[PDB]
């Protein structure tokens, strides 16, 4: 099993680009991170910035995560973000997903010792 | 009981306005529009466009919910939101709100016949 914090770097980390590089950006990320396996993920965000900024967020603005906990924190700049979801005729094992770039606030969940993001819960 | 169409229009839909008016305005809005009665909503989105437009976003780019649902649609366009967050010292029955003005595309999940949005699920 992952740890929390290593599932967020794998779901949602992509510091290599600084954008997603074409329309098939998400059809080969979702694969290639290994969101594909069991099912088609619906719905899953890549960040284009640094571990380090991301990392960050959890010291920056703390808000309410969309389900009532409170150890959400929403970045103070926006970052370079991909969002990728499901789209036209995806269907398990042949999914199919939509790129949309964007750059956005970040909201993350945070936990542990170091105090590192653990959920993507949105962007802004 | 309110119609989820009608609840959509309730917490969602701020057409008198091009764009939050200043920081104060989720602490207002979420208070006029009953989303802090019987608890603080943690989080909810509203959309600075006409009725009309959001409505058309059910004709829209389908795509993926967030919780695997398929009737999602996300708009083609940006449109004007503001994104309202609990934060600081945020405890009911003393709610207390965020407002964060974007241009982002939305998503939302659409039923019905007419078929309307229902459910506010994200922005991009």
């Amino acid at each position: 099993k992952e740890t929390a914090a290593a599932k967020f770097e794998r779901q949602h980390m992509d510091s290599s680009t600084s954008a997603a590089s074409s329309s098939n950006y998400c059809n080969q990320m979702m694969k290639s991170r290994n969101l594909t396996k069991d099912r088609c993920k619906p719905v899953n965000t890549f960040v284009h910035e640094s571990l380090a900024d991301v990392q960050a967020v959890c010291s920056q603005k703390n808000v309410a995560c969309k389900n009532g906990q409170t150890n959400c924190y929403q970045s103070y700049s926006t970052m370079s973000i991909t969002d990728c979801r499901e789209t036209g005729s995806s269907k398990y094992p042949n999914c199919a997903y939509k790129t949309t770039q964007a750059n956005k606030h970040i909201i993350v969940a945070c936990e542990g010792n170091p105090y590192v993001p653990v959920h993507f819960d949105a962007s802004v």
